[PDB]
Protein backbone atom coordinates (compact mmCIF):
# COMPACT_ATOMS: atom_id res chain seq x y z
CA UNK A 1 0.00 0.00 0.00
CA UNK A 2 1.79 3.13 -1.22
CA UNK A 3 2.39 6.13 1.05
CA UNK A 4 4.48 9.60 0.67
CA UNK A 5 7.37 9.80 3.20
CA UNK A 6 7.80 13.24 4.23
CA UNK A 7 10.41 15.20 5.91
CA UNK A 8 10.28 18.70 6.99
CA UNK A 9 10.20 22.06 7.08
CA UNK A 10 11.61 22.58 3.60
CA UNK A 11 10.58 26.05 1.52
CA UNK A 12 8.51 24.94 -1.46
CA UNK A 13 9.86 27.51 -4.57
CA UNK A 14 10.65 26.93 -8.28
CA UNK A 15 9.24 26.17 -11.33
CA UNK A 16 6.70 23.19 -12.01
CA UNK A 17 4.66 22.16 -15.41
CA UNK A 18 0.75 22.39 -14.96
CA UNK A 19 -0.43 18.94 -16.36
CA UNK A 20 -3.63 18.39 -18.66
CA UNK A 21 -6.78 18.65 -16.86
CA UNK A 22 -7.94 15.31 -16.41
CA UNK A 23 -11.80 16.69 -16.49
CA UNK A 24 -11.43 18.11 -19.62
CA UNK A 25 -8.94 15.38 -21.15
CA UNK A 26 -12.00 12.46 -20.30
CA UNK A 27 -15.42 14.44 -22.02
CA UNK A 28 -13.07 15.15 -24.81
CA UNK A 29 -11.63 11.65 -24.95
CA UNK A 30 -15.38 10.29 -25.13
CA UNK A 31 -16.17 13.11 -27.57
CA UNK A 32 -13.83 12.34 -30.18
CA UNK A 33 -16.04 9.24 -30.80
CA UNK A 34 -17.54 11.55 -33.25
CA UNK A 35 -14.70 12.35 -34.81
CA UNK A 36 -14.60 10.72 -38.68
CA UNK A 37 -11.14 12.16 -39.05
CA UNK A 38 -8.12 11.06 -36.56
CA UNK A 39 -7.48 13.35 -34.09
CA UNK A 40 -4.63 14.15 -31.68
CA UNK A 41 -5.14 15.17 -28.22
CA UNK A 42 -2.46 17.15 -26.90
CA UNK A 43 -1.49 18.12 -23.29
CA UNK A 44 -3.82 14.24 -22.03
CA UNK A 45 -2.23 13.71 -18.54
CA UNK A 46 -0.96 9.92 -17.49
CA UNK A 47 -3.82 8.66 -15.29
CA UNK A 48 -5.80 5.77 -14.23
CA UNK A 49 -8.91 7.17 -16.02
CA UNK A 50 -7.00 7.72 -19.32
CA UNK A 51 -5.72 4.46 -19.69
CA UNK A 52 -9.48 3.04 -18.83
CA UNK A 53 -10.79 5.66 -21.66
CA UNK A 54 -7.97 4.43 -23.76
CA UNK A 55 -9.36 0.83 -23.24
CA UNK A 56 -12.78 1.15 -23.66
CA UNK A 57 -11.95 3.01 -27.35
CA UNK A 58 -10.31 0.22 -28.38
CA UNK A 59 -12.92 -2.05 -27.59
CA UNK A 60 -15.35 -0.30 -30.05
CA UNK A 61 -13.19 -0.48 -32.63
CA UNK A 62 -10.92 3.13 -32.24
CA UNK A 63 -7.70 3.10 -33.44
CA UNK A 64 -5.95 4.71 -29.75
CA UNK A 65 -2.23 5.32 -29.27
CA UNK A 66 -0.82 7.86 -26.70
CA UNK A 67 2.87 8.88 -25.54
CA UNK A 68 2.27 13.60 -24.17
CA UNK A 69 -0.61 13.44 -26.51
CA UNK A 70 -3.51 10.89 -27.33
CA UNK A 71 -3.86 10.37 -30.97
CA UNK A 72 -7.32 9.01 -31.49
CA UNK A 73 -8.76 7.16 -35.28
CA UNK A 74 -12.51 6.93 -34.58
CA UNK A 75 -13.24 6.40 -38.57
CA UNK A 76 -14.19 2.99 -38.21
CA UNK A 77 -15.79 2.39 -34.75
CA UNK A 78 -17.72 -1.11 -35.31
CA UNK A 79 -18.51 -1.97 -31.17
CA UNK A 80 -21.26 -0.03 -29.93
CA UNK A 81 -21.39 -1.06 -26.21
CA UNK A 82 -19.45 -0.44 -23.19
CA UNK A 83 -18.95 -3.51 -20.99
CA UNK A 84 -19.16 -4.29 -17.62
CA UNK A 85 -15.75 -5.23 -17.07
CA UNK A 86 -14.30 -2.04 -18.98
CA UNK A 87 -16.59 0.78 -17.24
CA UNK A 88 -16.61 -0.96 -13.57
CA UNK A 89 -14.29 1.25 -11.95
CA UNK A 90 -14.75 4.38 -14.38
CA UNK A 91 -18.39 6.29 -14.09
CA UNK A 92 -17.01 8.68 -16.73
CA UNK A 93 -17.68 5.59 -18.96
CA UNK A 94 -21.41 7.20 -19.21
CA UNK A 95 -20.23 9.25 -21.69
CA UNK A 96 -19.66 7.10 -24.48
CA UNK A 97 -23.37 6.85 -24.45
CA UNK A 98 -24.22 10.25 -26.36
CA UNK A 99 -21.42 10.16 -29.71
CA UNK A 100 -22.39 6.38 -30.38
CA UNK A 101 -26.30 7.20 -30.60
CA UNK A 102 -25.70 10.32 -32.09
CA UNK A 103 -23.16 9.04 -34.81
CA UNK A 104 -24.04 5.70 -35.08
CA UNK A 105 -27.52 5.16 -34.61
CA UNK A 106 -26.86 3.29 -31.34
CA UNK A 107 -25.33 2.87 -27.96
CA UNK A 108 -25.32 0.59 -25.29
CA UNK A 109 -23.70 1.19 -21.82
CA UNK A 110 -23.86 -1.24 -18.87
CA UNK A 111 -24.22 0.12 -15.16
CA UNK A 112 -22.99 -1.31 -12.05
CA UNK A 113 -26.57 -1.66 -10.29
CA UNK A 114 -27.79 1.89 -11.63
CA UNK A 115 -31.07 -0.39 -9.59
CA UNK A 116 -28.06 -1.12 -6.90
CA UNK A 117 -28.49 0.63 -3.60
CA UNK A 118 -26.50 3.42 -3.86
CA UNK A 119 -26.08 3.45 -6.98
CA UNK A 120 -25.37 7.03 -8.53
CA UNK A 121 -27.94 8.27 -10.41
CA UNK A 122 -27.37 8.60 -14.57
CA UNK A 123 -31.16 9.76 -15.25
CA UNK A 124 -30.12 12.99 -16.25
CA UNK A 125 -27.58 11.26 -19.31
CA UNK A 126 -31.01 9.07 -20.26
CA UNK A 127 -33.37 11.96 -20.09
CA UNK A 128 -31.49 14.33 -22.23
CA UNK A 129 -30.93 11.68 -24.86
CA UNK A 130 -34.53 10.87 -25.15
CA UNK A 131 -35.43 14.70 -25.16
CA UNK A 132 -32.94 14.26 -28.18
CA UNK A 133 -34.99 11.99 -29.89
CA UNK A 134 -33.37 8.56 -28.65
CA UNK A 135 -35.32 5.60 -27.96
CA UNK A 136 -34.86 4.50 -24.63
CA UNK A 137 -34.28 0.63 -22.95
CA UNK A 138 -33.87 0.20 -19.72
CA UNK A 139 -33.37 -3.15 -17.60
CA UNK A 140 -31.41 -3.58 -14.31
CA UNK A 141 -27.53 -3.09 -14.79
CA UNK A 142 -27.46 -1.28 -18.79
CA UNK A 143 -29.04 1.10 -20.60
CA UNK A 144 -29.67 0.84 -24.23
CA UNK A 145 -29.93 4.12 -26.31
CA UNK A 146 -31.04 4.14 -30.39
CA UNK A 147 -32.72 6.09 -33.46
CA UNK A 148 -33.40 5.70 -36.95
CA UNK A 149 -31.22 8.20 -38.61
CA UNK A 150 -30.51 11.51 -37.11
CA UNK A 151 -31.18 12.85 -33.23
CA UNK A 152 -32.86 15.99 -33.33
CA UNK A 153 -32.72 19.41 -31.26
CA UNK A 154 -34.94 20.23 -28.72
CA UNK A 155 -35.44 22.79 -25.57
CA UNK A 156 -33.98 20.72 -22.79
CA UNK A 157 -34.24 22.54 -19.38
CA UNK A 158 -32.03 21.27 -16.86
CA UNK A 159 -34.04 20.81 -13.31
CA UNK A 160 -31.14 19.98 -11.69
CA UNK A 161 -27.41 21.06 -12.46
CA UNK A 162 -24.86 18.43 -13.99
CA UNK A 163 -21.44 18.68 -15.18
CA UNK A 164 -21.73 15.25 -16.39
CA UNK A 165 -24.95 15.31 -18.04
CA UNK A 166 -24.07 18.77 -20.00
CA UNK A 167 -21.07 17.02 -21.66
CA UNK A 168 -23.61 14.31 -22.56
CA UNK A 169 -26.36 16.34 -24.13
CA UNK A 170 -24.01 19.23 -25.54
CA UNK A 171 -22.09 16.33 -27.57
CA UNK A 172 -24.63 14.45 -28.82
CA UNK A 173 -26.63 17.63 -30.22
CA UNK A 174 -23.41 18.35 -31.86
CA UNK A 175 -24.73 15.79 -34.94
CA UNK A 176 -28.72 16.42 -34.26
CA UNK A 177 -30.89 17.96 -37.04
CA UNK A 178 -31.91 21.74 -36.07
CA UNK A 179 -30.88 23.47 -33.09
CA UNK A 180 -30.21 22.35 -29.41
CA UNK A 181 -30.50 24.84 -25.96
CA UNK A 182 -29.49 23.64 -22.60
CA UNK A 183 -30.86 25.74 -20.08
CA UNK A 184 -29.33 25.78 -16.13
CA UNK A 185 -25.94 23.97 -18.07
CA UNK A 186 -23.27 23.39 -15.45
CA UNK A 187 -20.41 26.42 -16.16
CA UNK A 188 -16.96 24.58 -15.41
CA UNK A 189 -14.10 25.74 -17.50
CA UNK A 190 -13.96 21.98 -18.32
CA UNK A 191 -17.58 22.72 -20.22
CA UNK A 192 -15.76 25.02 -22.34
CA UNK A 193 -13.11 22.95 -23.34
CA UNK A 194 -15.34 20.29 -24.08
CA UNK A 195 -17.41 22.57 -26.23
CA UNK A 196 -14.15 24.28 -27.70
CA UNK A 197 -12.99 20.93 -28.69
CA UNK A 198 -16.21 19.89 -30.20
CA UNK A 199 -16.14 23.72 -31.90
CA UNK A 200 -12.39 22.92 -33.55
CA UNK A 201 -13.94 19.63 -35.28
CA UNK A 202 -16.92 21.64 -36.57
CA UNK A 203 -19.42 21.97 -34.29
CA UNK A 204 -21.79 25.08 -33.81
CA UNK A 205 -21.80 25.72 -29.93
CA UNK A 206 -22.36 28.73 -28.50
CA UNK A 207 -22.84 29.94 -24.50
CA UNK A 208 -20.52 27.26 -22.98
CA UNK A 209 -19.51 28.80 -19.68
CA UNK A 210 -22.98 30.52 -19.30
CA UNK A 211 -26.42 28.96 -18.16
CA UNK A 212 -27.20 28.51 -21.74
CA UNK A 213 -25.96 26.80 -24.50
CA UNK A 214 -26.89 26.64 -27.39
CA UNK A 215 -26.19 23.74 -30.56
CA UNK A 216 -26.76 23.80 -33.87
CA UNK A 217 -26.52 20.28 -35.45
CA UNK A 218 -23.65 19.71 -38.21
CA UNK A 219 -23.16 17.35 -40.99
CA UNK A 220 -20.22 15.58 -39.41
CA UNK A 221 -17.37 16.28 -36.88
CA UNK A 222 -14.10 16.16 -38.81
CA UNK A 223 -10.24 16.15 -37.56
CA UNK A 224 -7.56 18.24 -36.29
CA UNK A 225 -5.28 19.01 -33.46
CA UNK A 226 -6.90 19.90 -29.59
CA UNK A 227 -5.19 21.26 -26.74
CA UNK A 228 -6.47 20.22 -23.50
CA UNK A 229 -6.67 22.74 -21.06
CA UNK A 230 -4.54 23.43 -17.63
CA UNK A 231 -5.63 21.61 -14.51
CA UNK A 232 -6.89 24.33 -12.29
CA UNK A 233 -6.91 22.39 -9.58
CA UNK A 234 -3.59 21.69 -9.67
CA UNK A 235 -2.77 25.04 -10.44
CA UNK A 236 -3.82 26.13 -7.03
CA UNK A 237 -2.26 23.34 -4.99
CA UNK A 238 1.23 24.27 -6.31
CA UNK A 239 0.25 28.16 -5.77
CA UNK A 240 -0.59 26.69 -1.66
CA UNK A 241 2.20 24.48 -1.92
CA UNK A 242 4.35 27.89 -2.06
CA UNK A 243 2.41 30.19 -0.01
CA UNK A 244 2.77 28.20 2.71
CA UNK A 245 6.12 27.85 2.68
CA UNK A 246 7.42 31.33 2.28
CA UNK A 247 8.20 30.24 -0.85
CA UNK A 248 8.35 31.44 -4.85
CA UNK A 249 6.83 29.61 -7.60
CA UNK A 250 6.25 30.48 -11.14
CA UNK A 251 3.71 27.90 -12.63
CA UNK A 252 4.48 26.77 -16.38
CA UNK A 253 1.91 25.92 -18.79
CA UNK A 254 -1.15 27.50 -16.47
CA UNK A 255 -4.54 29.08 -17.96
CA UNK A 256 -4.75 32.30 -15.31
CA UNK A 257 -8.80 33.01 -16.36
CA UNK A 258 -9.92 29.44 -15.06
CA UNK A 259 -8.95 31.09 -11.72
CA UNK A 260 -9.87 34.22 -10.87
CA UNK A 261 -11.40 33.35 -7.53
CA UNK A 262 -8.41 31.60 -6.44
CA UNK A 263 -5.96 34.57 -7.13
CA UNK A 264 -7.51 37.13 -5.49
CA UNK A 265 -8.19 34.47 -2.19
CA UNK A 266 -4.25 34.35 -2.58
CA UNK A 267 -3.83 37.99 -2.76
CA UNK A 268 -5.86 38.29 0.33
CA UNK A 269 -3.30 36.00 1.81
CA UNK A 270 -0.24 38.65 1.27
CA UNK A 271 0.78 37.06 -1.77
CA UNK A 272 2.64 38.79 -4.39
CA UNK A 273 0.98 37.68 -7.70
CA UNK A 274 1.55 37.26 -11.56
CA UNK A 275 0.12 36.03 -14.37
CA UNK A 276 0.72 35.87 -18.06
CA UNK A 277 -1.52 33.91 -20.83
CA UNK A 278 0.38 31.08 -20.01
CA UNK A 279 1.77 31.53 -16.44
CA UNK A 280 1.47 32.54 -13.16
CA UNK A 281 4.13 33.45 -10.51
CA UNK A 282 3.21 33.68 -6.44
CA UNK A 283 6.13 35.21 -4.36
CA UNK A 284 5.80 34.93 -0.13
CA UNK A 285 8.98 36.83 0.44
CA UNK A 286 9.92 34.49 2.79
CA UNK A 287 6.76 35.76 4.51
CA UNK A 288 4.05 34.09 6.47
CA UNK A 289 0.30 33.98 4.99
CA UNK A 290 -2.42 36.23 6.15
CA UNK A 291 -5.35 34.22 7.69
CA UNK A 292 -8.39 34.73 5.03
CA UNK A 293 -12.64 34.33 4.84
CA UNK A 294 -13.65 31.78 2.62
CA UNK A 295 -16.72 30.84 0.98
CA UNK A 296 -16.87 28.45 -1.47
CA UNK A 297 -19.64 28.42 -4.13
CA UNK A 298 -20.88 27.48 -7.41
CA UNK A 299 -18.18 28.57 -10.54
CA UNK A 300 -16.54 30.56 -11.33
CA UNK A 301 -16.95 31.35 -7.45
CA UNK A 302 -14.18 30.30 -5.29
CA UNK A 303 -13.61 26.26 -5.99
CA UNK A 304 -15.11 23.70 -3.58
CA UNK A 305 -11.88 21.89 -5.19
CA UNK A 306 -9.66 24.37 -3.33
CA UNK A 307 -10.97 24.04 0.45
CA UNK A 308 -8.89 21.61 1.65
CA UNK A 309 -5.99 23.65 0.56
CA UNK A 310 -6.96 26.73 1.67
CA UNK A 311 -7.93 25.52 4.94
CA UNK A 312 -4.34 24.21 5.56
CA UNK A 313 -2.98 27.82 4.40
CA UNK A 314 -5.72 29.32 7.05
CA UNK A 315 -4.22 26.66 9.84
CA UNK A 316 -0.27 27.95 9.41
CA UNK A 317 -1.13 31.36 8.65
CA UNK A 318 -1.43 34.77 10.70
CA UNK A 319 -4.76 34.92 12.75
CA UNK A 320 -8.00 33.60 12.63
CA UNK A 321 -9.76 32.72 9.43
CA UNK A 322 -13.18 30.64 8.65
CA UNK A 323 -13.82 28.71 5.56
CA UNK A 324 -17.46 28.30 5.13
CA UNK A 325 -18.41 25.68 2.67
CA UNK A 326 -21.86 27.21 1.45
CA UNK A 327 -22.72 24.02 -0.53
CA UNK A 328 -21.46 20.74 0.06
CA UNK A 329 -21.76 18.89 3.66
CA UNK A 330 -19.35 17.12 5.63
CA UNK A 331 -16.18 18.60 3.80
CA UNK A 332 -14.16 18.43 6.58
CA UNK A 333 -13.27 15.54 7.53
CA UNK A 334 -9.37 15.47 7.38
CA UNK A 335 -9.27 18.51 9.73
CA UNK A 336 -9.24 15.77 13.01
CA UNK A 337 -5.98 14.71 10.55
CA UNK A 338 -4.59 18.48 10.69
CA UNK A 339 -4.86 19.20 14.47
CA UNK A 340 -2.96 15.79 15.06
CA UNK A 341 -0.34 17.55 13.56
CA UNK A 342 -0.51 20.76 15.81
CA UNK A 343 -3.31 22.54 13.73
CA UNK A 344 -5.54 24.32 16.00
CA UNK A 345 -9.45 24.79 14.52
CA UNK A 346 -13.01 24.14 15.41
CA UNK A 347 -15.57 22.55 13.10
CA UNK A 348 -18.87 23.97 13.36
CA UNK A 349 -21.89 23.29 11.08
CA UNK A 350 -20.36 23.95 7.02
CA UNK A 351 -17.66 25.85 8.53
CA UNK A 352 -14.14 25.51 10.14
CA UNK A 353 -12.85 28.15 12.39
CA UNK A 354 -8.96 28.64 11.92
CA UNK A 355 -6.38 29.38 14.21
CA UNK A 356 -2.73 29.88 12.40
CA UNK A 357 -0.12 28.58 14.14
CA UNK A 358 3.81 28.39 13.82
CA UNK A 359 4.78 25.07 12.70
CA UNK A 360 3.28 21.88 12.33
CA UNK A 361 4.05 18.83 13.90
CA UNK A 362 4.92 15.55 11.55
CA UNK A 363 2.51 12.50 12.11
CA UNK A 364 0.80 9.37 10.63
CA UNK A 365 -2.11 10.61 8.66
CA UNK A 366 -4.57 10.01 6.08
CA UNK A 367 -7.30 10.86 4.33
CA UNK A 368 -9.42 9.54 0.82
CA UNK A 369 -10.25 12.53 -0.34
CA UNK A 370 -7.74 13.64 -2.98
CA UNK A 371 -7.52 17.31 -2.43
CA UNK A 372 -7.53 16.43 1.43
CA UNK A 373 -4.89 13.97 0.57
CA UNK A 374 -2.72 16.03 -1.28
CA UNK A 375 -2.99 18.65 1.37
CA UNK A 376 -1.78 16.52 3.99
CA UNK A 377 0.96 16.51 1.67
CA UNK A 378 2.17 19.57 1.56
CA UNK A 379 1.48 19.93 5.60
CA UNK A 380 4.04 17.19 5.52
CA UNK A 381 5.90 19.41 4.04
CA UNK A 382 6.24 22.00 6.32
CA UNK A 383 5.89 20.04 9.26
CA UNK A 384 8.68 19.63 11.50
CA UNK A 385 9.78 16.25 10.70
CA UNK A 386 8.82 12.86 9.55
CA UNK A 387 5.34 12.86 8.28
CA UNK A 388 3.53 9.57 6.23
CA UNK A 389 0.88 9.81 4.18
CA UNK A 390 -1.32 6.79 3.72
CA UNK A 391 -2.79 5.39 0.76
CA UNK A 392 -1.48 7.91 -1.64
CA UNK A 393 -3.34 6.04 -4.82
CA UNK A 394 -6.16 9.03 -4.04
CA UNK A 395 -3.33 11.47 -5.36
CA UNK A 396 -1.90 9.30 -7.94
CA UNK A 397 -5.62 9.17 -9.66
CA UNK A 398 -5.96 12.97 -10.14
CA UNK A 399 -2.47 14.15 -9.94
CA UNK A 400 0.41 13.33 -12.15
CA UNK A 401 3.31 12.28 -10.38
CA UNK A 402 2.82 15.04 -7.47
CA UNK A 403 5.94 13.32 -6.27
CA UNK A 404 8.34 13.99 -8.69
CA UNK A 405 6.95 17.90 -9.05
CA UNK A 406 7.10 18.04 -5.38
CA UNK A 407 10.66 17.09 -5.38
CA UNK A 408 11.93 19.35 -7.99
CA UNK A 409 10.28 22.64 -5.42
CA UNK A 410 12.85 21.21 -2.86
CA UNK A 411 10.69 18.78 -1.06
CA UNK A 412 12.24 15.84 1.06
CA UNK A 413 9.72 13.72 -0.21
CA UNK A 414 9.31 9.26 -0.88
CA UNK A 415 7.22 6.55 -2.33
CA UNK A 416 7.42 3.91 0.33
CA UNK A 417 5.53 0.82 1.24
CA UNK A 418 4.58 -0.14 4.63
CA UNK A 419 2.59 -3.32 5.62
O1 LIG B 1 -27.79 11.70 -14.45
C1 LIG B 1 -27.44 12.31 -13.44
C2 LIG B 1 -26.17 13.00 -13.27
C3 LIG B 1 -25.91 13.63 -12.10
N1 LIG B 1 -26.82 13.65 -11.02
C4 LIG B 1 -26.49 14.36 -9.74
O2 LIG B 1 -26.14 15.70 -10.04
C5 LIG B 1 -25.12 16.17 -9.11
C6 LIG B 1 -24.07 16.93 -9.88
O3 LIG B 1 -23.80 16.28 -11.12
P1 LIG B 1 -22.37 16.35 -11.82
O4 LIG B 1 -22.39 15.58 -13.09
O5 LIG B 1 -21.91 17.77 -11.81
O6 LIG B 1 -21.52 15.52 -10.72
P2 LIG B 1 -20.79 14.11 -10.75
O7 LIG B 1 -20.91 13.69 -12.13
O8 LIG B 1 -19.45 14.06 -10.19
O9 LIG B 1 -21.76 13.28 -9.80
P3 LIG B 1 -21.71 11.76 -9.33
O10 LIG B 1 -20.52 11.08 -9.98
O11 LIG B 1 -21.57 11.79 -7.79
O12 LIG B 1 -23.03 11.20 -9.82
C7 LIG B 1 -24.55 14.94 -8.41
O13 LIG B 1 -24.83 15.04 -7.01
C8 LIG B 1 -25.26 13.76 -9.03
O14 LIG B 1 -25.61 12.77 -8.09
C9 LIG B 1 -28.09 13.01 -11.12
O15 LIG B 1 -28.92 12.99 -10.23
N2 LIG B 1 -28.31 12.37 -12.34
Amino acid sequence: MDKFRVQGPTRLQGEVTISGAKNAALPILFAALLAEEPVEIQNVPKLKDIDTTMKLLTQLGTKVERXGSVWIDASNVNNFSAPYDLVKTMRASIWALGPLVARFGQGQVSLPGGCAIGARPVDLHIFGLEKLGAEIKLEEGYVKASVNGRLKGAHIVMDKVSVGATVTIMSAATLAEGTTIIENAAREPEIVDTANFLVALGAKISGQGTDRITIEGVERLGGGVYRVLPDRIETGTFLVAAAISGGKIVCRNAQPDTLDAVLAKLREAGADIETGEDWISLDMHGKRPKAVTVRTAPHPAFPTDMQAQFTLLNLVAEGTGVITETIFENRFMHVPELIRMGAHAEIESNTVICHGVEKLSGAQVMATDLRASASLVLAGCIAEGTTVVDRIYHIDRGYERIEDKLRALGANIERVKGE
